[PDB]
């Protein structure tokens, strides 16, 4: 799956080892192996909820099929926390979002060419 | 709703109070309370398009739940963007998506 | 058609007219005018993939007519290329996805209402 973190917290907030601990503990939840992983966490972002500029963080998870609906919840459950205490942003203001790839879409590895 | 803006204009030129006075715009505009808004702002991007580097914004609205709506929106818009981020009229765009009810965001402070 | 490049490659790194190098490829890959070509680079992500947080580029296409195999081969073949020599990144850690645009999803251009 694809994990993606837009967050207004600067760079150097971000802890060393944080990416490699959000694919880790996706790879913990789906029994997938973190060669399949793939994480975008883009801070410096200039955001607001409710026209408050507070720390916080608009994450979407993108998985194959659905593994989704009461997976949501286990998700949210796995990685609100993580992301909260890491990034140092009030719970309140994580929010994931949940998407549904279409499979049949494939990504070409440019080593086949260049 | 959520408010999204790509622009290639550096963040240090974005100003001070745009994310509120955006948030207020959105409010009226789609007669929701601040609370429930949210509004993204990506700078500092390499952006192109008519042949041309100049100052541009690519933006996208979700919303739960029309092409008068589209017009309206960017009318309550437009403006706003183009000079507050200084940038051409022509150089900014907007997009309107339907937001499917499965699923939206959810929110962490239920859990841990 | 719409270019998004998503990479951990600094801004900084980016040479100078890589955008208009990468709009004049489009152009002789899409069979459109460099006019028609909008490019999005987007830097500075912090990008696990594969596990590795090496340079990375992770990229899209999107432009409107049916996603075909052969096409998507030699979009594959004009950019691979161009996008790791000039971002200095393994050809097996560049990624390009096609997707089909809705046509009924309209841009709004402000210069009709400002
Ligand atoms: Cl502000
Ligand atoms: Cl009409
Ligand atoms: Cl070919």
């Amino acid at each position: 799956p694809m994990f993606i973190v837009n967050t207004n917290v600067p760079r150097a907030s971000v802890p060393d080892g944080f990416l490699s601990e959000l694919t880790q503990q996706l790879a913990q939840a789906t029994g997938k192996p973190p060669q399949y992983i793939a994480v975008h966490v883009v801070p410096d972002q200039l955001m607001a909820f409710g026209g408050s500029s507070e720390p916080c963080a608009l994450c979407s998870l993108h998985s194959i099929g659905k593994i989704g609906g009461a997976q949501n919840r286990s998700y949210s459950k796995l990685l609100c926390g993580l992301l909260a205490e890491r990034l140092r942003i009030s719970p309140d203001r994580v929010y994931i979002n949940y998407y549904d790839m279409n499979a049949a879409n494939v990504g070409w590895n440019c080593s086949t060419f260049a």
